[PDB]
């Protein structure tokens, strides 16, 4: 897997942001993770997603460099949004919400799964320290 480099347009969500990626304007969905949502009637504004989504907002708005890693498997989803890792300043965003018990880890589809191990090993921690939605 390989790092590339992207720029910001909008953060959208706690798992959705808008990137320029090769000079074109992207809906990114964070891979791995589920976060509460704030966008989506069904429910509405669930519990904690404001909280996640003004996370990963302020995350990716005050990095000095945004960089999107693909993983092994398919790179887009069925709505047409990028399926990758987001890293911010060298931190990786999908783990991080997860480290703060922000996200919880999705259902795996293989082969994107590279980074189910170590989100795991996050998201067992912050269940352990009763973190936010494990509170």
């Amino acid at each position: 897997l390989h790092k590339e480099p992207a720029t910001l347009i909008k953060a959208i969500d706690g798992d959705t942001v808008k990137l320029m990626y090769k000079g074109q304007p992207m809906t990114f969905r964070l891979l791995l993770v589920d976060t509460p949502e704030t966008k989506h009637p069904k429910k509405g504004v669930e519990k904690y997603g404001p909280e996640a989504s003004a996370f990963s907002k302020k995350m990716v708005e005050n990095a000095k460099k945004i960089e999107v890693e693909f993983d092994k498997g398919q790179r887009t989803d069925k709505y047409g949004r990028g399926l990758a890792y987001i890293y911010a300043d060298g931190k990786m965003v999908n783990e991080a919400l997860v480290r703060q018990g922000l996200a919880k880890v999705a259902y795996v589809y293989k082969p994107n799964n590279t980074h189910e191990q170590h989100l795991r090993k996050s998201e067992a921690q912050a269940k352990k320290e009763k973190l936010n939605i494990w509170s």
